[PDB]
RNA sequence: UAAUGGCGAAUGAAAAAGAAAAAGACCAAGUUGAUA
RNA sequence: UGGAAGUAUAAAUCGAAAAGGUGAUAGUAUUCAUCAAAGUCUAAAUAUUACAGGAAAACUGAUAGCAAAGAAGUACUGUGAA
RNA sequence: GAAUAGCAGGAAAGCUAUAACAUGAAGAGAAAACGAAAAACUAUGAGAGUGUAGAAAUACAUUUAGCAAUAGUAUCUUUCAA
RNA sequence: GAUUCACGCAGUGUUAACGUGCAAAUUACUUGUCAUAUUUGAGUAUAGGGGCGAAAGACUCAUCGAACUAUCUAGUAGCUGGUUCCACCUGAAUAUUCCCUUAGGAAGGUCAAAGUAUUAAUAGUAUUGAUUGGUAAAGAUAAUGAUUAGGUGUCAACAUCUUGUCAAACUAUGAAUAAACAAAGAAGAAUUCUCAGUGUUAAAUACACUUCAGGAAUUUAAAUAUAAACAUACUUUGAAUCGGCCAAGUCUGGUAAGCAGGACUGGCGAUGCGGGAUGAACCGAACGUCGAGAUAAAGUGCCAAA
RNA sequence: AAUCCGACUGUUUAAUAAAAACAUAGCAUUCUGAUAAAUCUAAAAGGUUCAUUACAGAAUGUGAUUUCUGCCCAGUGCUCUGAAUGUCAAGGUAAUGAAAUUUACUUAAGCGCGGGUUAACGGCGGGAGUAACUAUGACUCUCUUAAGGUAGCCAAAUGCCUC
RNA sequence: GGGAACGGGCUUGAUUGGAACGGCGGGGAAAGAAGACCCUGUUGAGCUUGACUCUAAUUUAUCAUGUGA
RNA sequence: GGCGGCACAUCUGUUACAAGAUAACGCAGGUGUCCAAAGAUGAACUCAAUGAGGACAGAAACCUCAUGUAGAAUAUAAGGGUAUAAGUUCAUUUGAUUAUUGAUUCCAGUACAAUCAAUAACUCUGAAAUGAUGGCCUAACGAUCCCUAAGAUUUUUAAUUAGAAAGAAUUUAAAACAUAUUAGAUUUAUCUGAUGUGUGAGACCGGUGAUUUCUAGUUAAUCCUUUAAUAAUAAGGCUUGGGGUGUCAGAAAAGUUACCACAGGGAUAACUGGCUUGUGGCAGCCAAGCGCUCAUAGCGACGUUGCUUUUUGAUCCUUCGAUGUCGGCUCUUCCUAUCCAUUUCAAGCAGAAUUGAAAAAAGGUAUGAUUGUUCACCAUUUAAUAGGGAACGUGAGCUGGGU
RNA sequence: AGGUAGAUUACCUGACGUUCCCAUCUGUGUGAACAUAAUGGUACUGAUCAGGCUCUAAGCAUCUUUACUUCCGUGUUCGGAUGGGAACGGGUGUAUCCUACUUGAUAUGAACCUACC
RNA sequence: GGCCCCAUAGCUCAGGAAGAGCACGCGACUCUUAAUCGCGUGGCGCAGGUUCAAGUCCUGCUGGGGCCACCA
RNA sequence: CUCUUCAUGGUGCAGCCCGUUAGCUCGUCGGGCUUUUAACCCGAAGGUCUUCGGUUCAAAUCCGGCCGAAGAAACCA
RNA sequence: UUGAAAAAAU
RNA sequence: GGAGUAUGGUCACAAGGCUGAAACUUAAAGGAAUUGACGGAAGGGCACACCAGGAGUGGAGCCUGCGGCUUAAUUUGACUC
RNA sequence: AGGGAUAAAUGAUUGGAAUUAUUUGUUUUGAACGAGGAAUUCCUUGUAAUAUCGAGUCAUUAACUCGAGAUGAAUACGUCC
């Protein structure tokens, strides 16, 4: 929902309670040179149409939210998944 | 088996190693031109 | 295709060489290893349910074994393939 | 009776072949890289004796034994993790 | 591209005949039509996701909402039918989990066959002891709600004392039946002496665990009833099955149902025999082949034994 | 003597439907200058209309004659002699890097915007106020989405209620 | 009567002489046909459509070097 | 079956039967969220309501005292829990974190998910004991493959210095050419021959020693792989989150067939039959009243008890390798809950015409317009023109009007 | 006798009144500093002038409540079992188990460690 | 049958702290009328249940309207 | 998912892609013109330019998530 | 450029 | 007036043409000229009618009259120049 | 310090009677109004405009009317819009 940045919690790598940096994870751009899109590819390629299932039945309204909770000092992210919720921000 | 496959159903070789039999020869290109 | 940033063939375009190919994870570089493509022929070891000639059989014994143990692809059916 | 090579006999049968390999003797890891003893411990447990007695059968007491099996332990190999 | 008759042709009606017919579409009368958008022979052209169609999915050799014929092909079927000698022994299922699952599958339960272990490894039972529950019941100014009135105190109202009747989604209290323990297995008890390693601790000689660490002596087979050695504990492999139905001193939906669905048990399915005349379930009682005897449910005027 | 359908002659489900069904002439619409339009073929100095040439060829709806064909271009089709950097491909160019690669700019048709088109597919409702008995509304504002059933016709082979 | 709830067979009764001719149409839930109405198959086929995935024909851009400005 | 609904993943009370399990398209409701505080901790206070008082101020504003077991509040549905709190106010803070185990709940004793008990860190609050790994508890959710993020500096090594200790090391036939010197040629990114040499060499004589340890520094690399060796890009590995399947153990998916086809089904509908009788028909009991007087000549309200299968329902037991599916015509038979004729009783029965009831089913119960109609409504005639059953009698009896 | 810490958590609670303080406890005085809030009312700190006035503790009452006992009553209900009875509905007999509400009697606390009177 | 809605002056319709028009009567205006204006009469279907207060929230009853339904 | 566009009184349209304090009509009230009515004219009120930030001397107006609609194109858990 | 209308008998 | 309408006949492809009533209703309908009024008809003059201007009023406070509202009554006449 | 509205104290005149203040004196109170929209009035020379004086009403009461003088514009000598 609302959670603020500049967040003092423990840190593996200095073992340490450090102040980190928290953001929210959005998914990076898809590469086109990985084995899961270069062997997708080939399939596509002569005739036969569509040769891999679409997706087409949608039922989540919503989507879990990980945060990058990152050592200020050390850059040592962390991952936090948080519950499931319609409106996130990020606060002061 | 390695690998391939809505990596699902399924498909799937080869060097090595052991045997049968064993065998190598030519064109073109290059040279020789009282040239055949 | 087992060959997975392409193992092989073909088509469109492109297209080498004071050579070069391969070492299957794409790329550049330096070494190393191993061959030298884009012409041709080549016996022996291997396959065989055409067909012909033979020999065998824990095979069948006339509703069985070939469809056919007699003028059997015959009698008979169809315009015809059958 | 892996192909395969010999023997007598003439044999789809029989016999002989220091033999590649298959499974197994060592296991864990994706992989690099590795690779097992405190010559074990505890508990209960199979068997064998001796004596006395009922007294035909056999039962009571004592000495010894530790197998199989189950369970738990220390130790050791591999793994982020047994 | 007028009206009609005739040779012919068609197929309006009888919804006549026939309907194992003359005929795998015919016959009789009736009706319509009977030359120019006419009738007809032969030749020739058009071929299967094709042809041809004054259009009915009509016709394309009795085959058409996609011909015939041969190969793939013994296409696939969770669906239907069938599945072949005798005797003997043991003998089921309709729970649970998952499935594009509901006419079907896999894990699991019931069951069979093989192979074991002297075996801390017996109980669909009763008794004693300490517990758990909130059902039947009960309560109704005892908490939450429902509801009939009568007094007393300051029309009504609000207080307070009584009265009548209630609750599956109310409760103080709370059974009967039940559920889970104990009634002596580090191997059948107890006591005395000795006693170690860690740790708790303020430190411990307390305490905790260590085969009631360990070790040695003495005593000892005791500690509810009943039953159980072809007992008990299993291990492995695997078949069939998960459409069920019935009864009730039971329940929910429904007016009710030989209706629909559940808790506990016993049955039919898989089951014959004696009785209820006949009946899958009811009553007695479960089955190798017989002889004799008392019996069960139930019967004793005749059918019919008494 | 009347009513319904089809205008007429004609054709049709060989073997349960011969008819109001099909055809028909009449009306109307669309495209094409022939190297075209339609369209068969895998391909082809290949093939059909076509030995043809707009009084022609090809593709459709309605169905003689008479009378009349109303309003709507919002949506979906079709079309345009229309505008441009809305969105749109391989490619082309350039930058970095040792190179693959990565990044940026540019590029056609198509759709979107704008106009036309209904004898193109189709549609033809609702609310409010109003005439001197009541009633209705000739008349005015008006929202969806562009217009709100016109001329006619009717318990119709079309009307539930409905005998 | 009970039974799979409409028996020719079973139970209890009514009743029965063996063989049959011509009719007729009550029954034999008469014959003809692995229901064609309905449902179930993770069985099909014709047809339709911006159902999903594709394809012929149509169309557009680039490539494929004729000479001189 | 379809349409409707989700009983498909799921939570609360009840059905539900005082252990556990547990049915219906049973009943009353609920979920796909919300929260930097509504998490954690410490401190202080006590809520709803009632009584009595105070200007506006009243039934509801704010203040004070007393009583006040929660009758308030606790994000939400319901049920549980809570008073020096789990409620309200204030203050600090991010434990809503990292790593490793062992259990409990659905459980097949699989995964997911949830519920816990500890250990090793680093922290929050408090004086402290303690408490803190999200929300007081029971719902608030997700596989293989794919994509996308985070993590593997702890340690192990190689080379070189200083010191220390152990150390023969295997044994005769040789080709690449890094170089040099010459021989024959070419001008070009210039080559082709032949002879020395080392390389590339290895057979040591109790000591030398090539070679591996240990200690102290320095330097460089340090999660694994791309299989001849490295490098920097790229890609693949290993662990943990996110992107989702709502049909919630998780295909990628529109209709119509009346032209339809196949395998099957009474596991399952349309017709009879069977259980039931709400509904339809008929019949009773009581007596408030009507009937000018008079509850019962004739009716009988409010209540209440039955019979029938002639309507329609409810169910799905028989039939799906077929029981010919409406009506009419013809014909026979059966029931009485009787329309007429026959014999009787009663009246608010003078006669006539009637009305209520008993015996009795041997006899009779019609003709037509409209409709396929059963039904209906008309016009007549008659002593009367009654109501029903027989597989909703009757299609190898007819018709084919309806469907 | 009193005070501190408790364990059982109403025989301990609630209402109407009553009895002492000799020690202790309490109430009582003050606000400079620690510290406190709008208020020295709370909490905090300093003290001892007075008081048993309330607390606290001990007792009273046909006291509500609460805890034991008989009775209610072998009454309601319940496990087993008929070819027992009834058209149903419901209700016996047998061998068994047996609540609750109510009313009546009794009680109104017992008990542990440390200090001081 | 089920579901949706409505019930208010003599008439047609509005409304948590009883109205608009039509109807009647009175008055203003005019020489007199017709029109027009102003004012007054003219009453929530019934019975409970919560609230300090209901036409206004809910329940039961009465009356009146439109709407759903395929293969056999 | 990528690119692009729009949002303003009760209503519909204006507005400056730099900016300095927002208008035109219909709708309401009142007044004016007319002998009177209808048309006609005028004034007032009516939004502060969707919501939060930066951008400065100031933002409907320049830039960012967020709202809530529109057009084109794409889709392996 | 726009300029519609004025109830009946007296 | 009804009405060139209904009906009858006839001509035309048609629109329509030719012939052609009655019922009923009503004291006027109409013709030419006169005078007046009016004309978003022409011609000629005039007026603070306008033009060129001044002061203004309309905006504000107050005085005053009218309408409306109110009230027991707010007495009433006059409503374009 | 323009403006003098609305108010609060107080002093007198007229009146038989002054309250809803008759008129007025002293002090204090210090409001709109920053030159005025559409429309619209009056005016051509001692005229408009500006400020004042007398009288009618009158016990007391002018911001009214009827007259009177005091300063003294601009713009026309025109046309029917």
């Amino acid at each position: 929902v609302v959670v603020p940045k500049t967040r003092k919690t423990y840190c593996p790598r200095c073992d340490k309670h450090t102040p980190h940096k928290v953001s929210q994870y959005k998914k990076g751009k898809d590469s086109l040179h990985v084995q899961g899109k270069r062997r997708y590819d080939r399939k596509q390629q002569g005739f036969g149409g569509q040769t891999k299932p679409v997706f087409k039945k949608k039922a989540k309204t919503t989507k879990k939210v990980v945060l990058k909770i990152e050592c200020t000092k050390c850059k040592y992210k962390l991952q936090k998944c948080l519950k499931r919720c319609k409106h996130f921000e990020l606060g002061n």
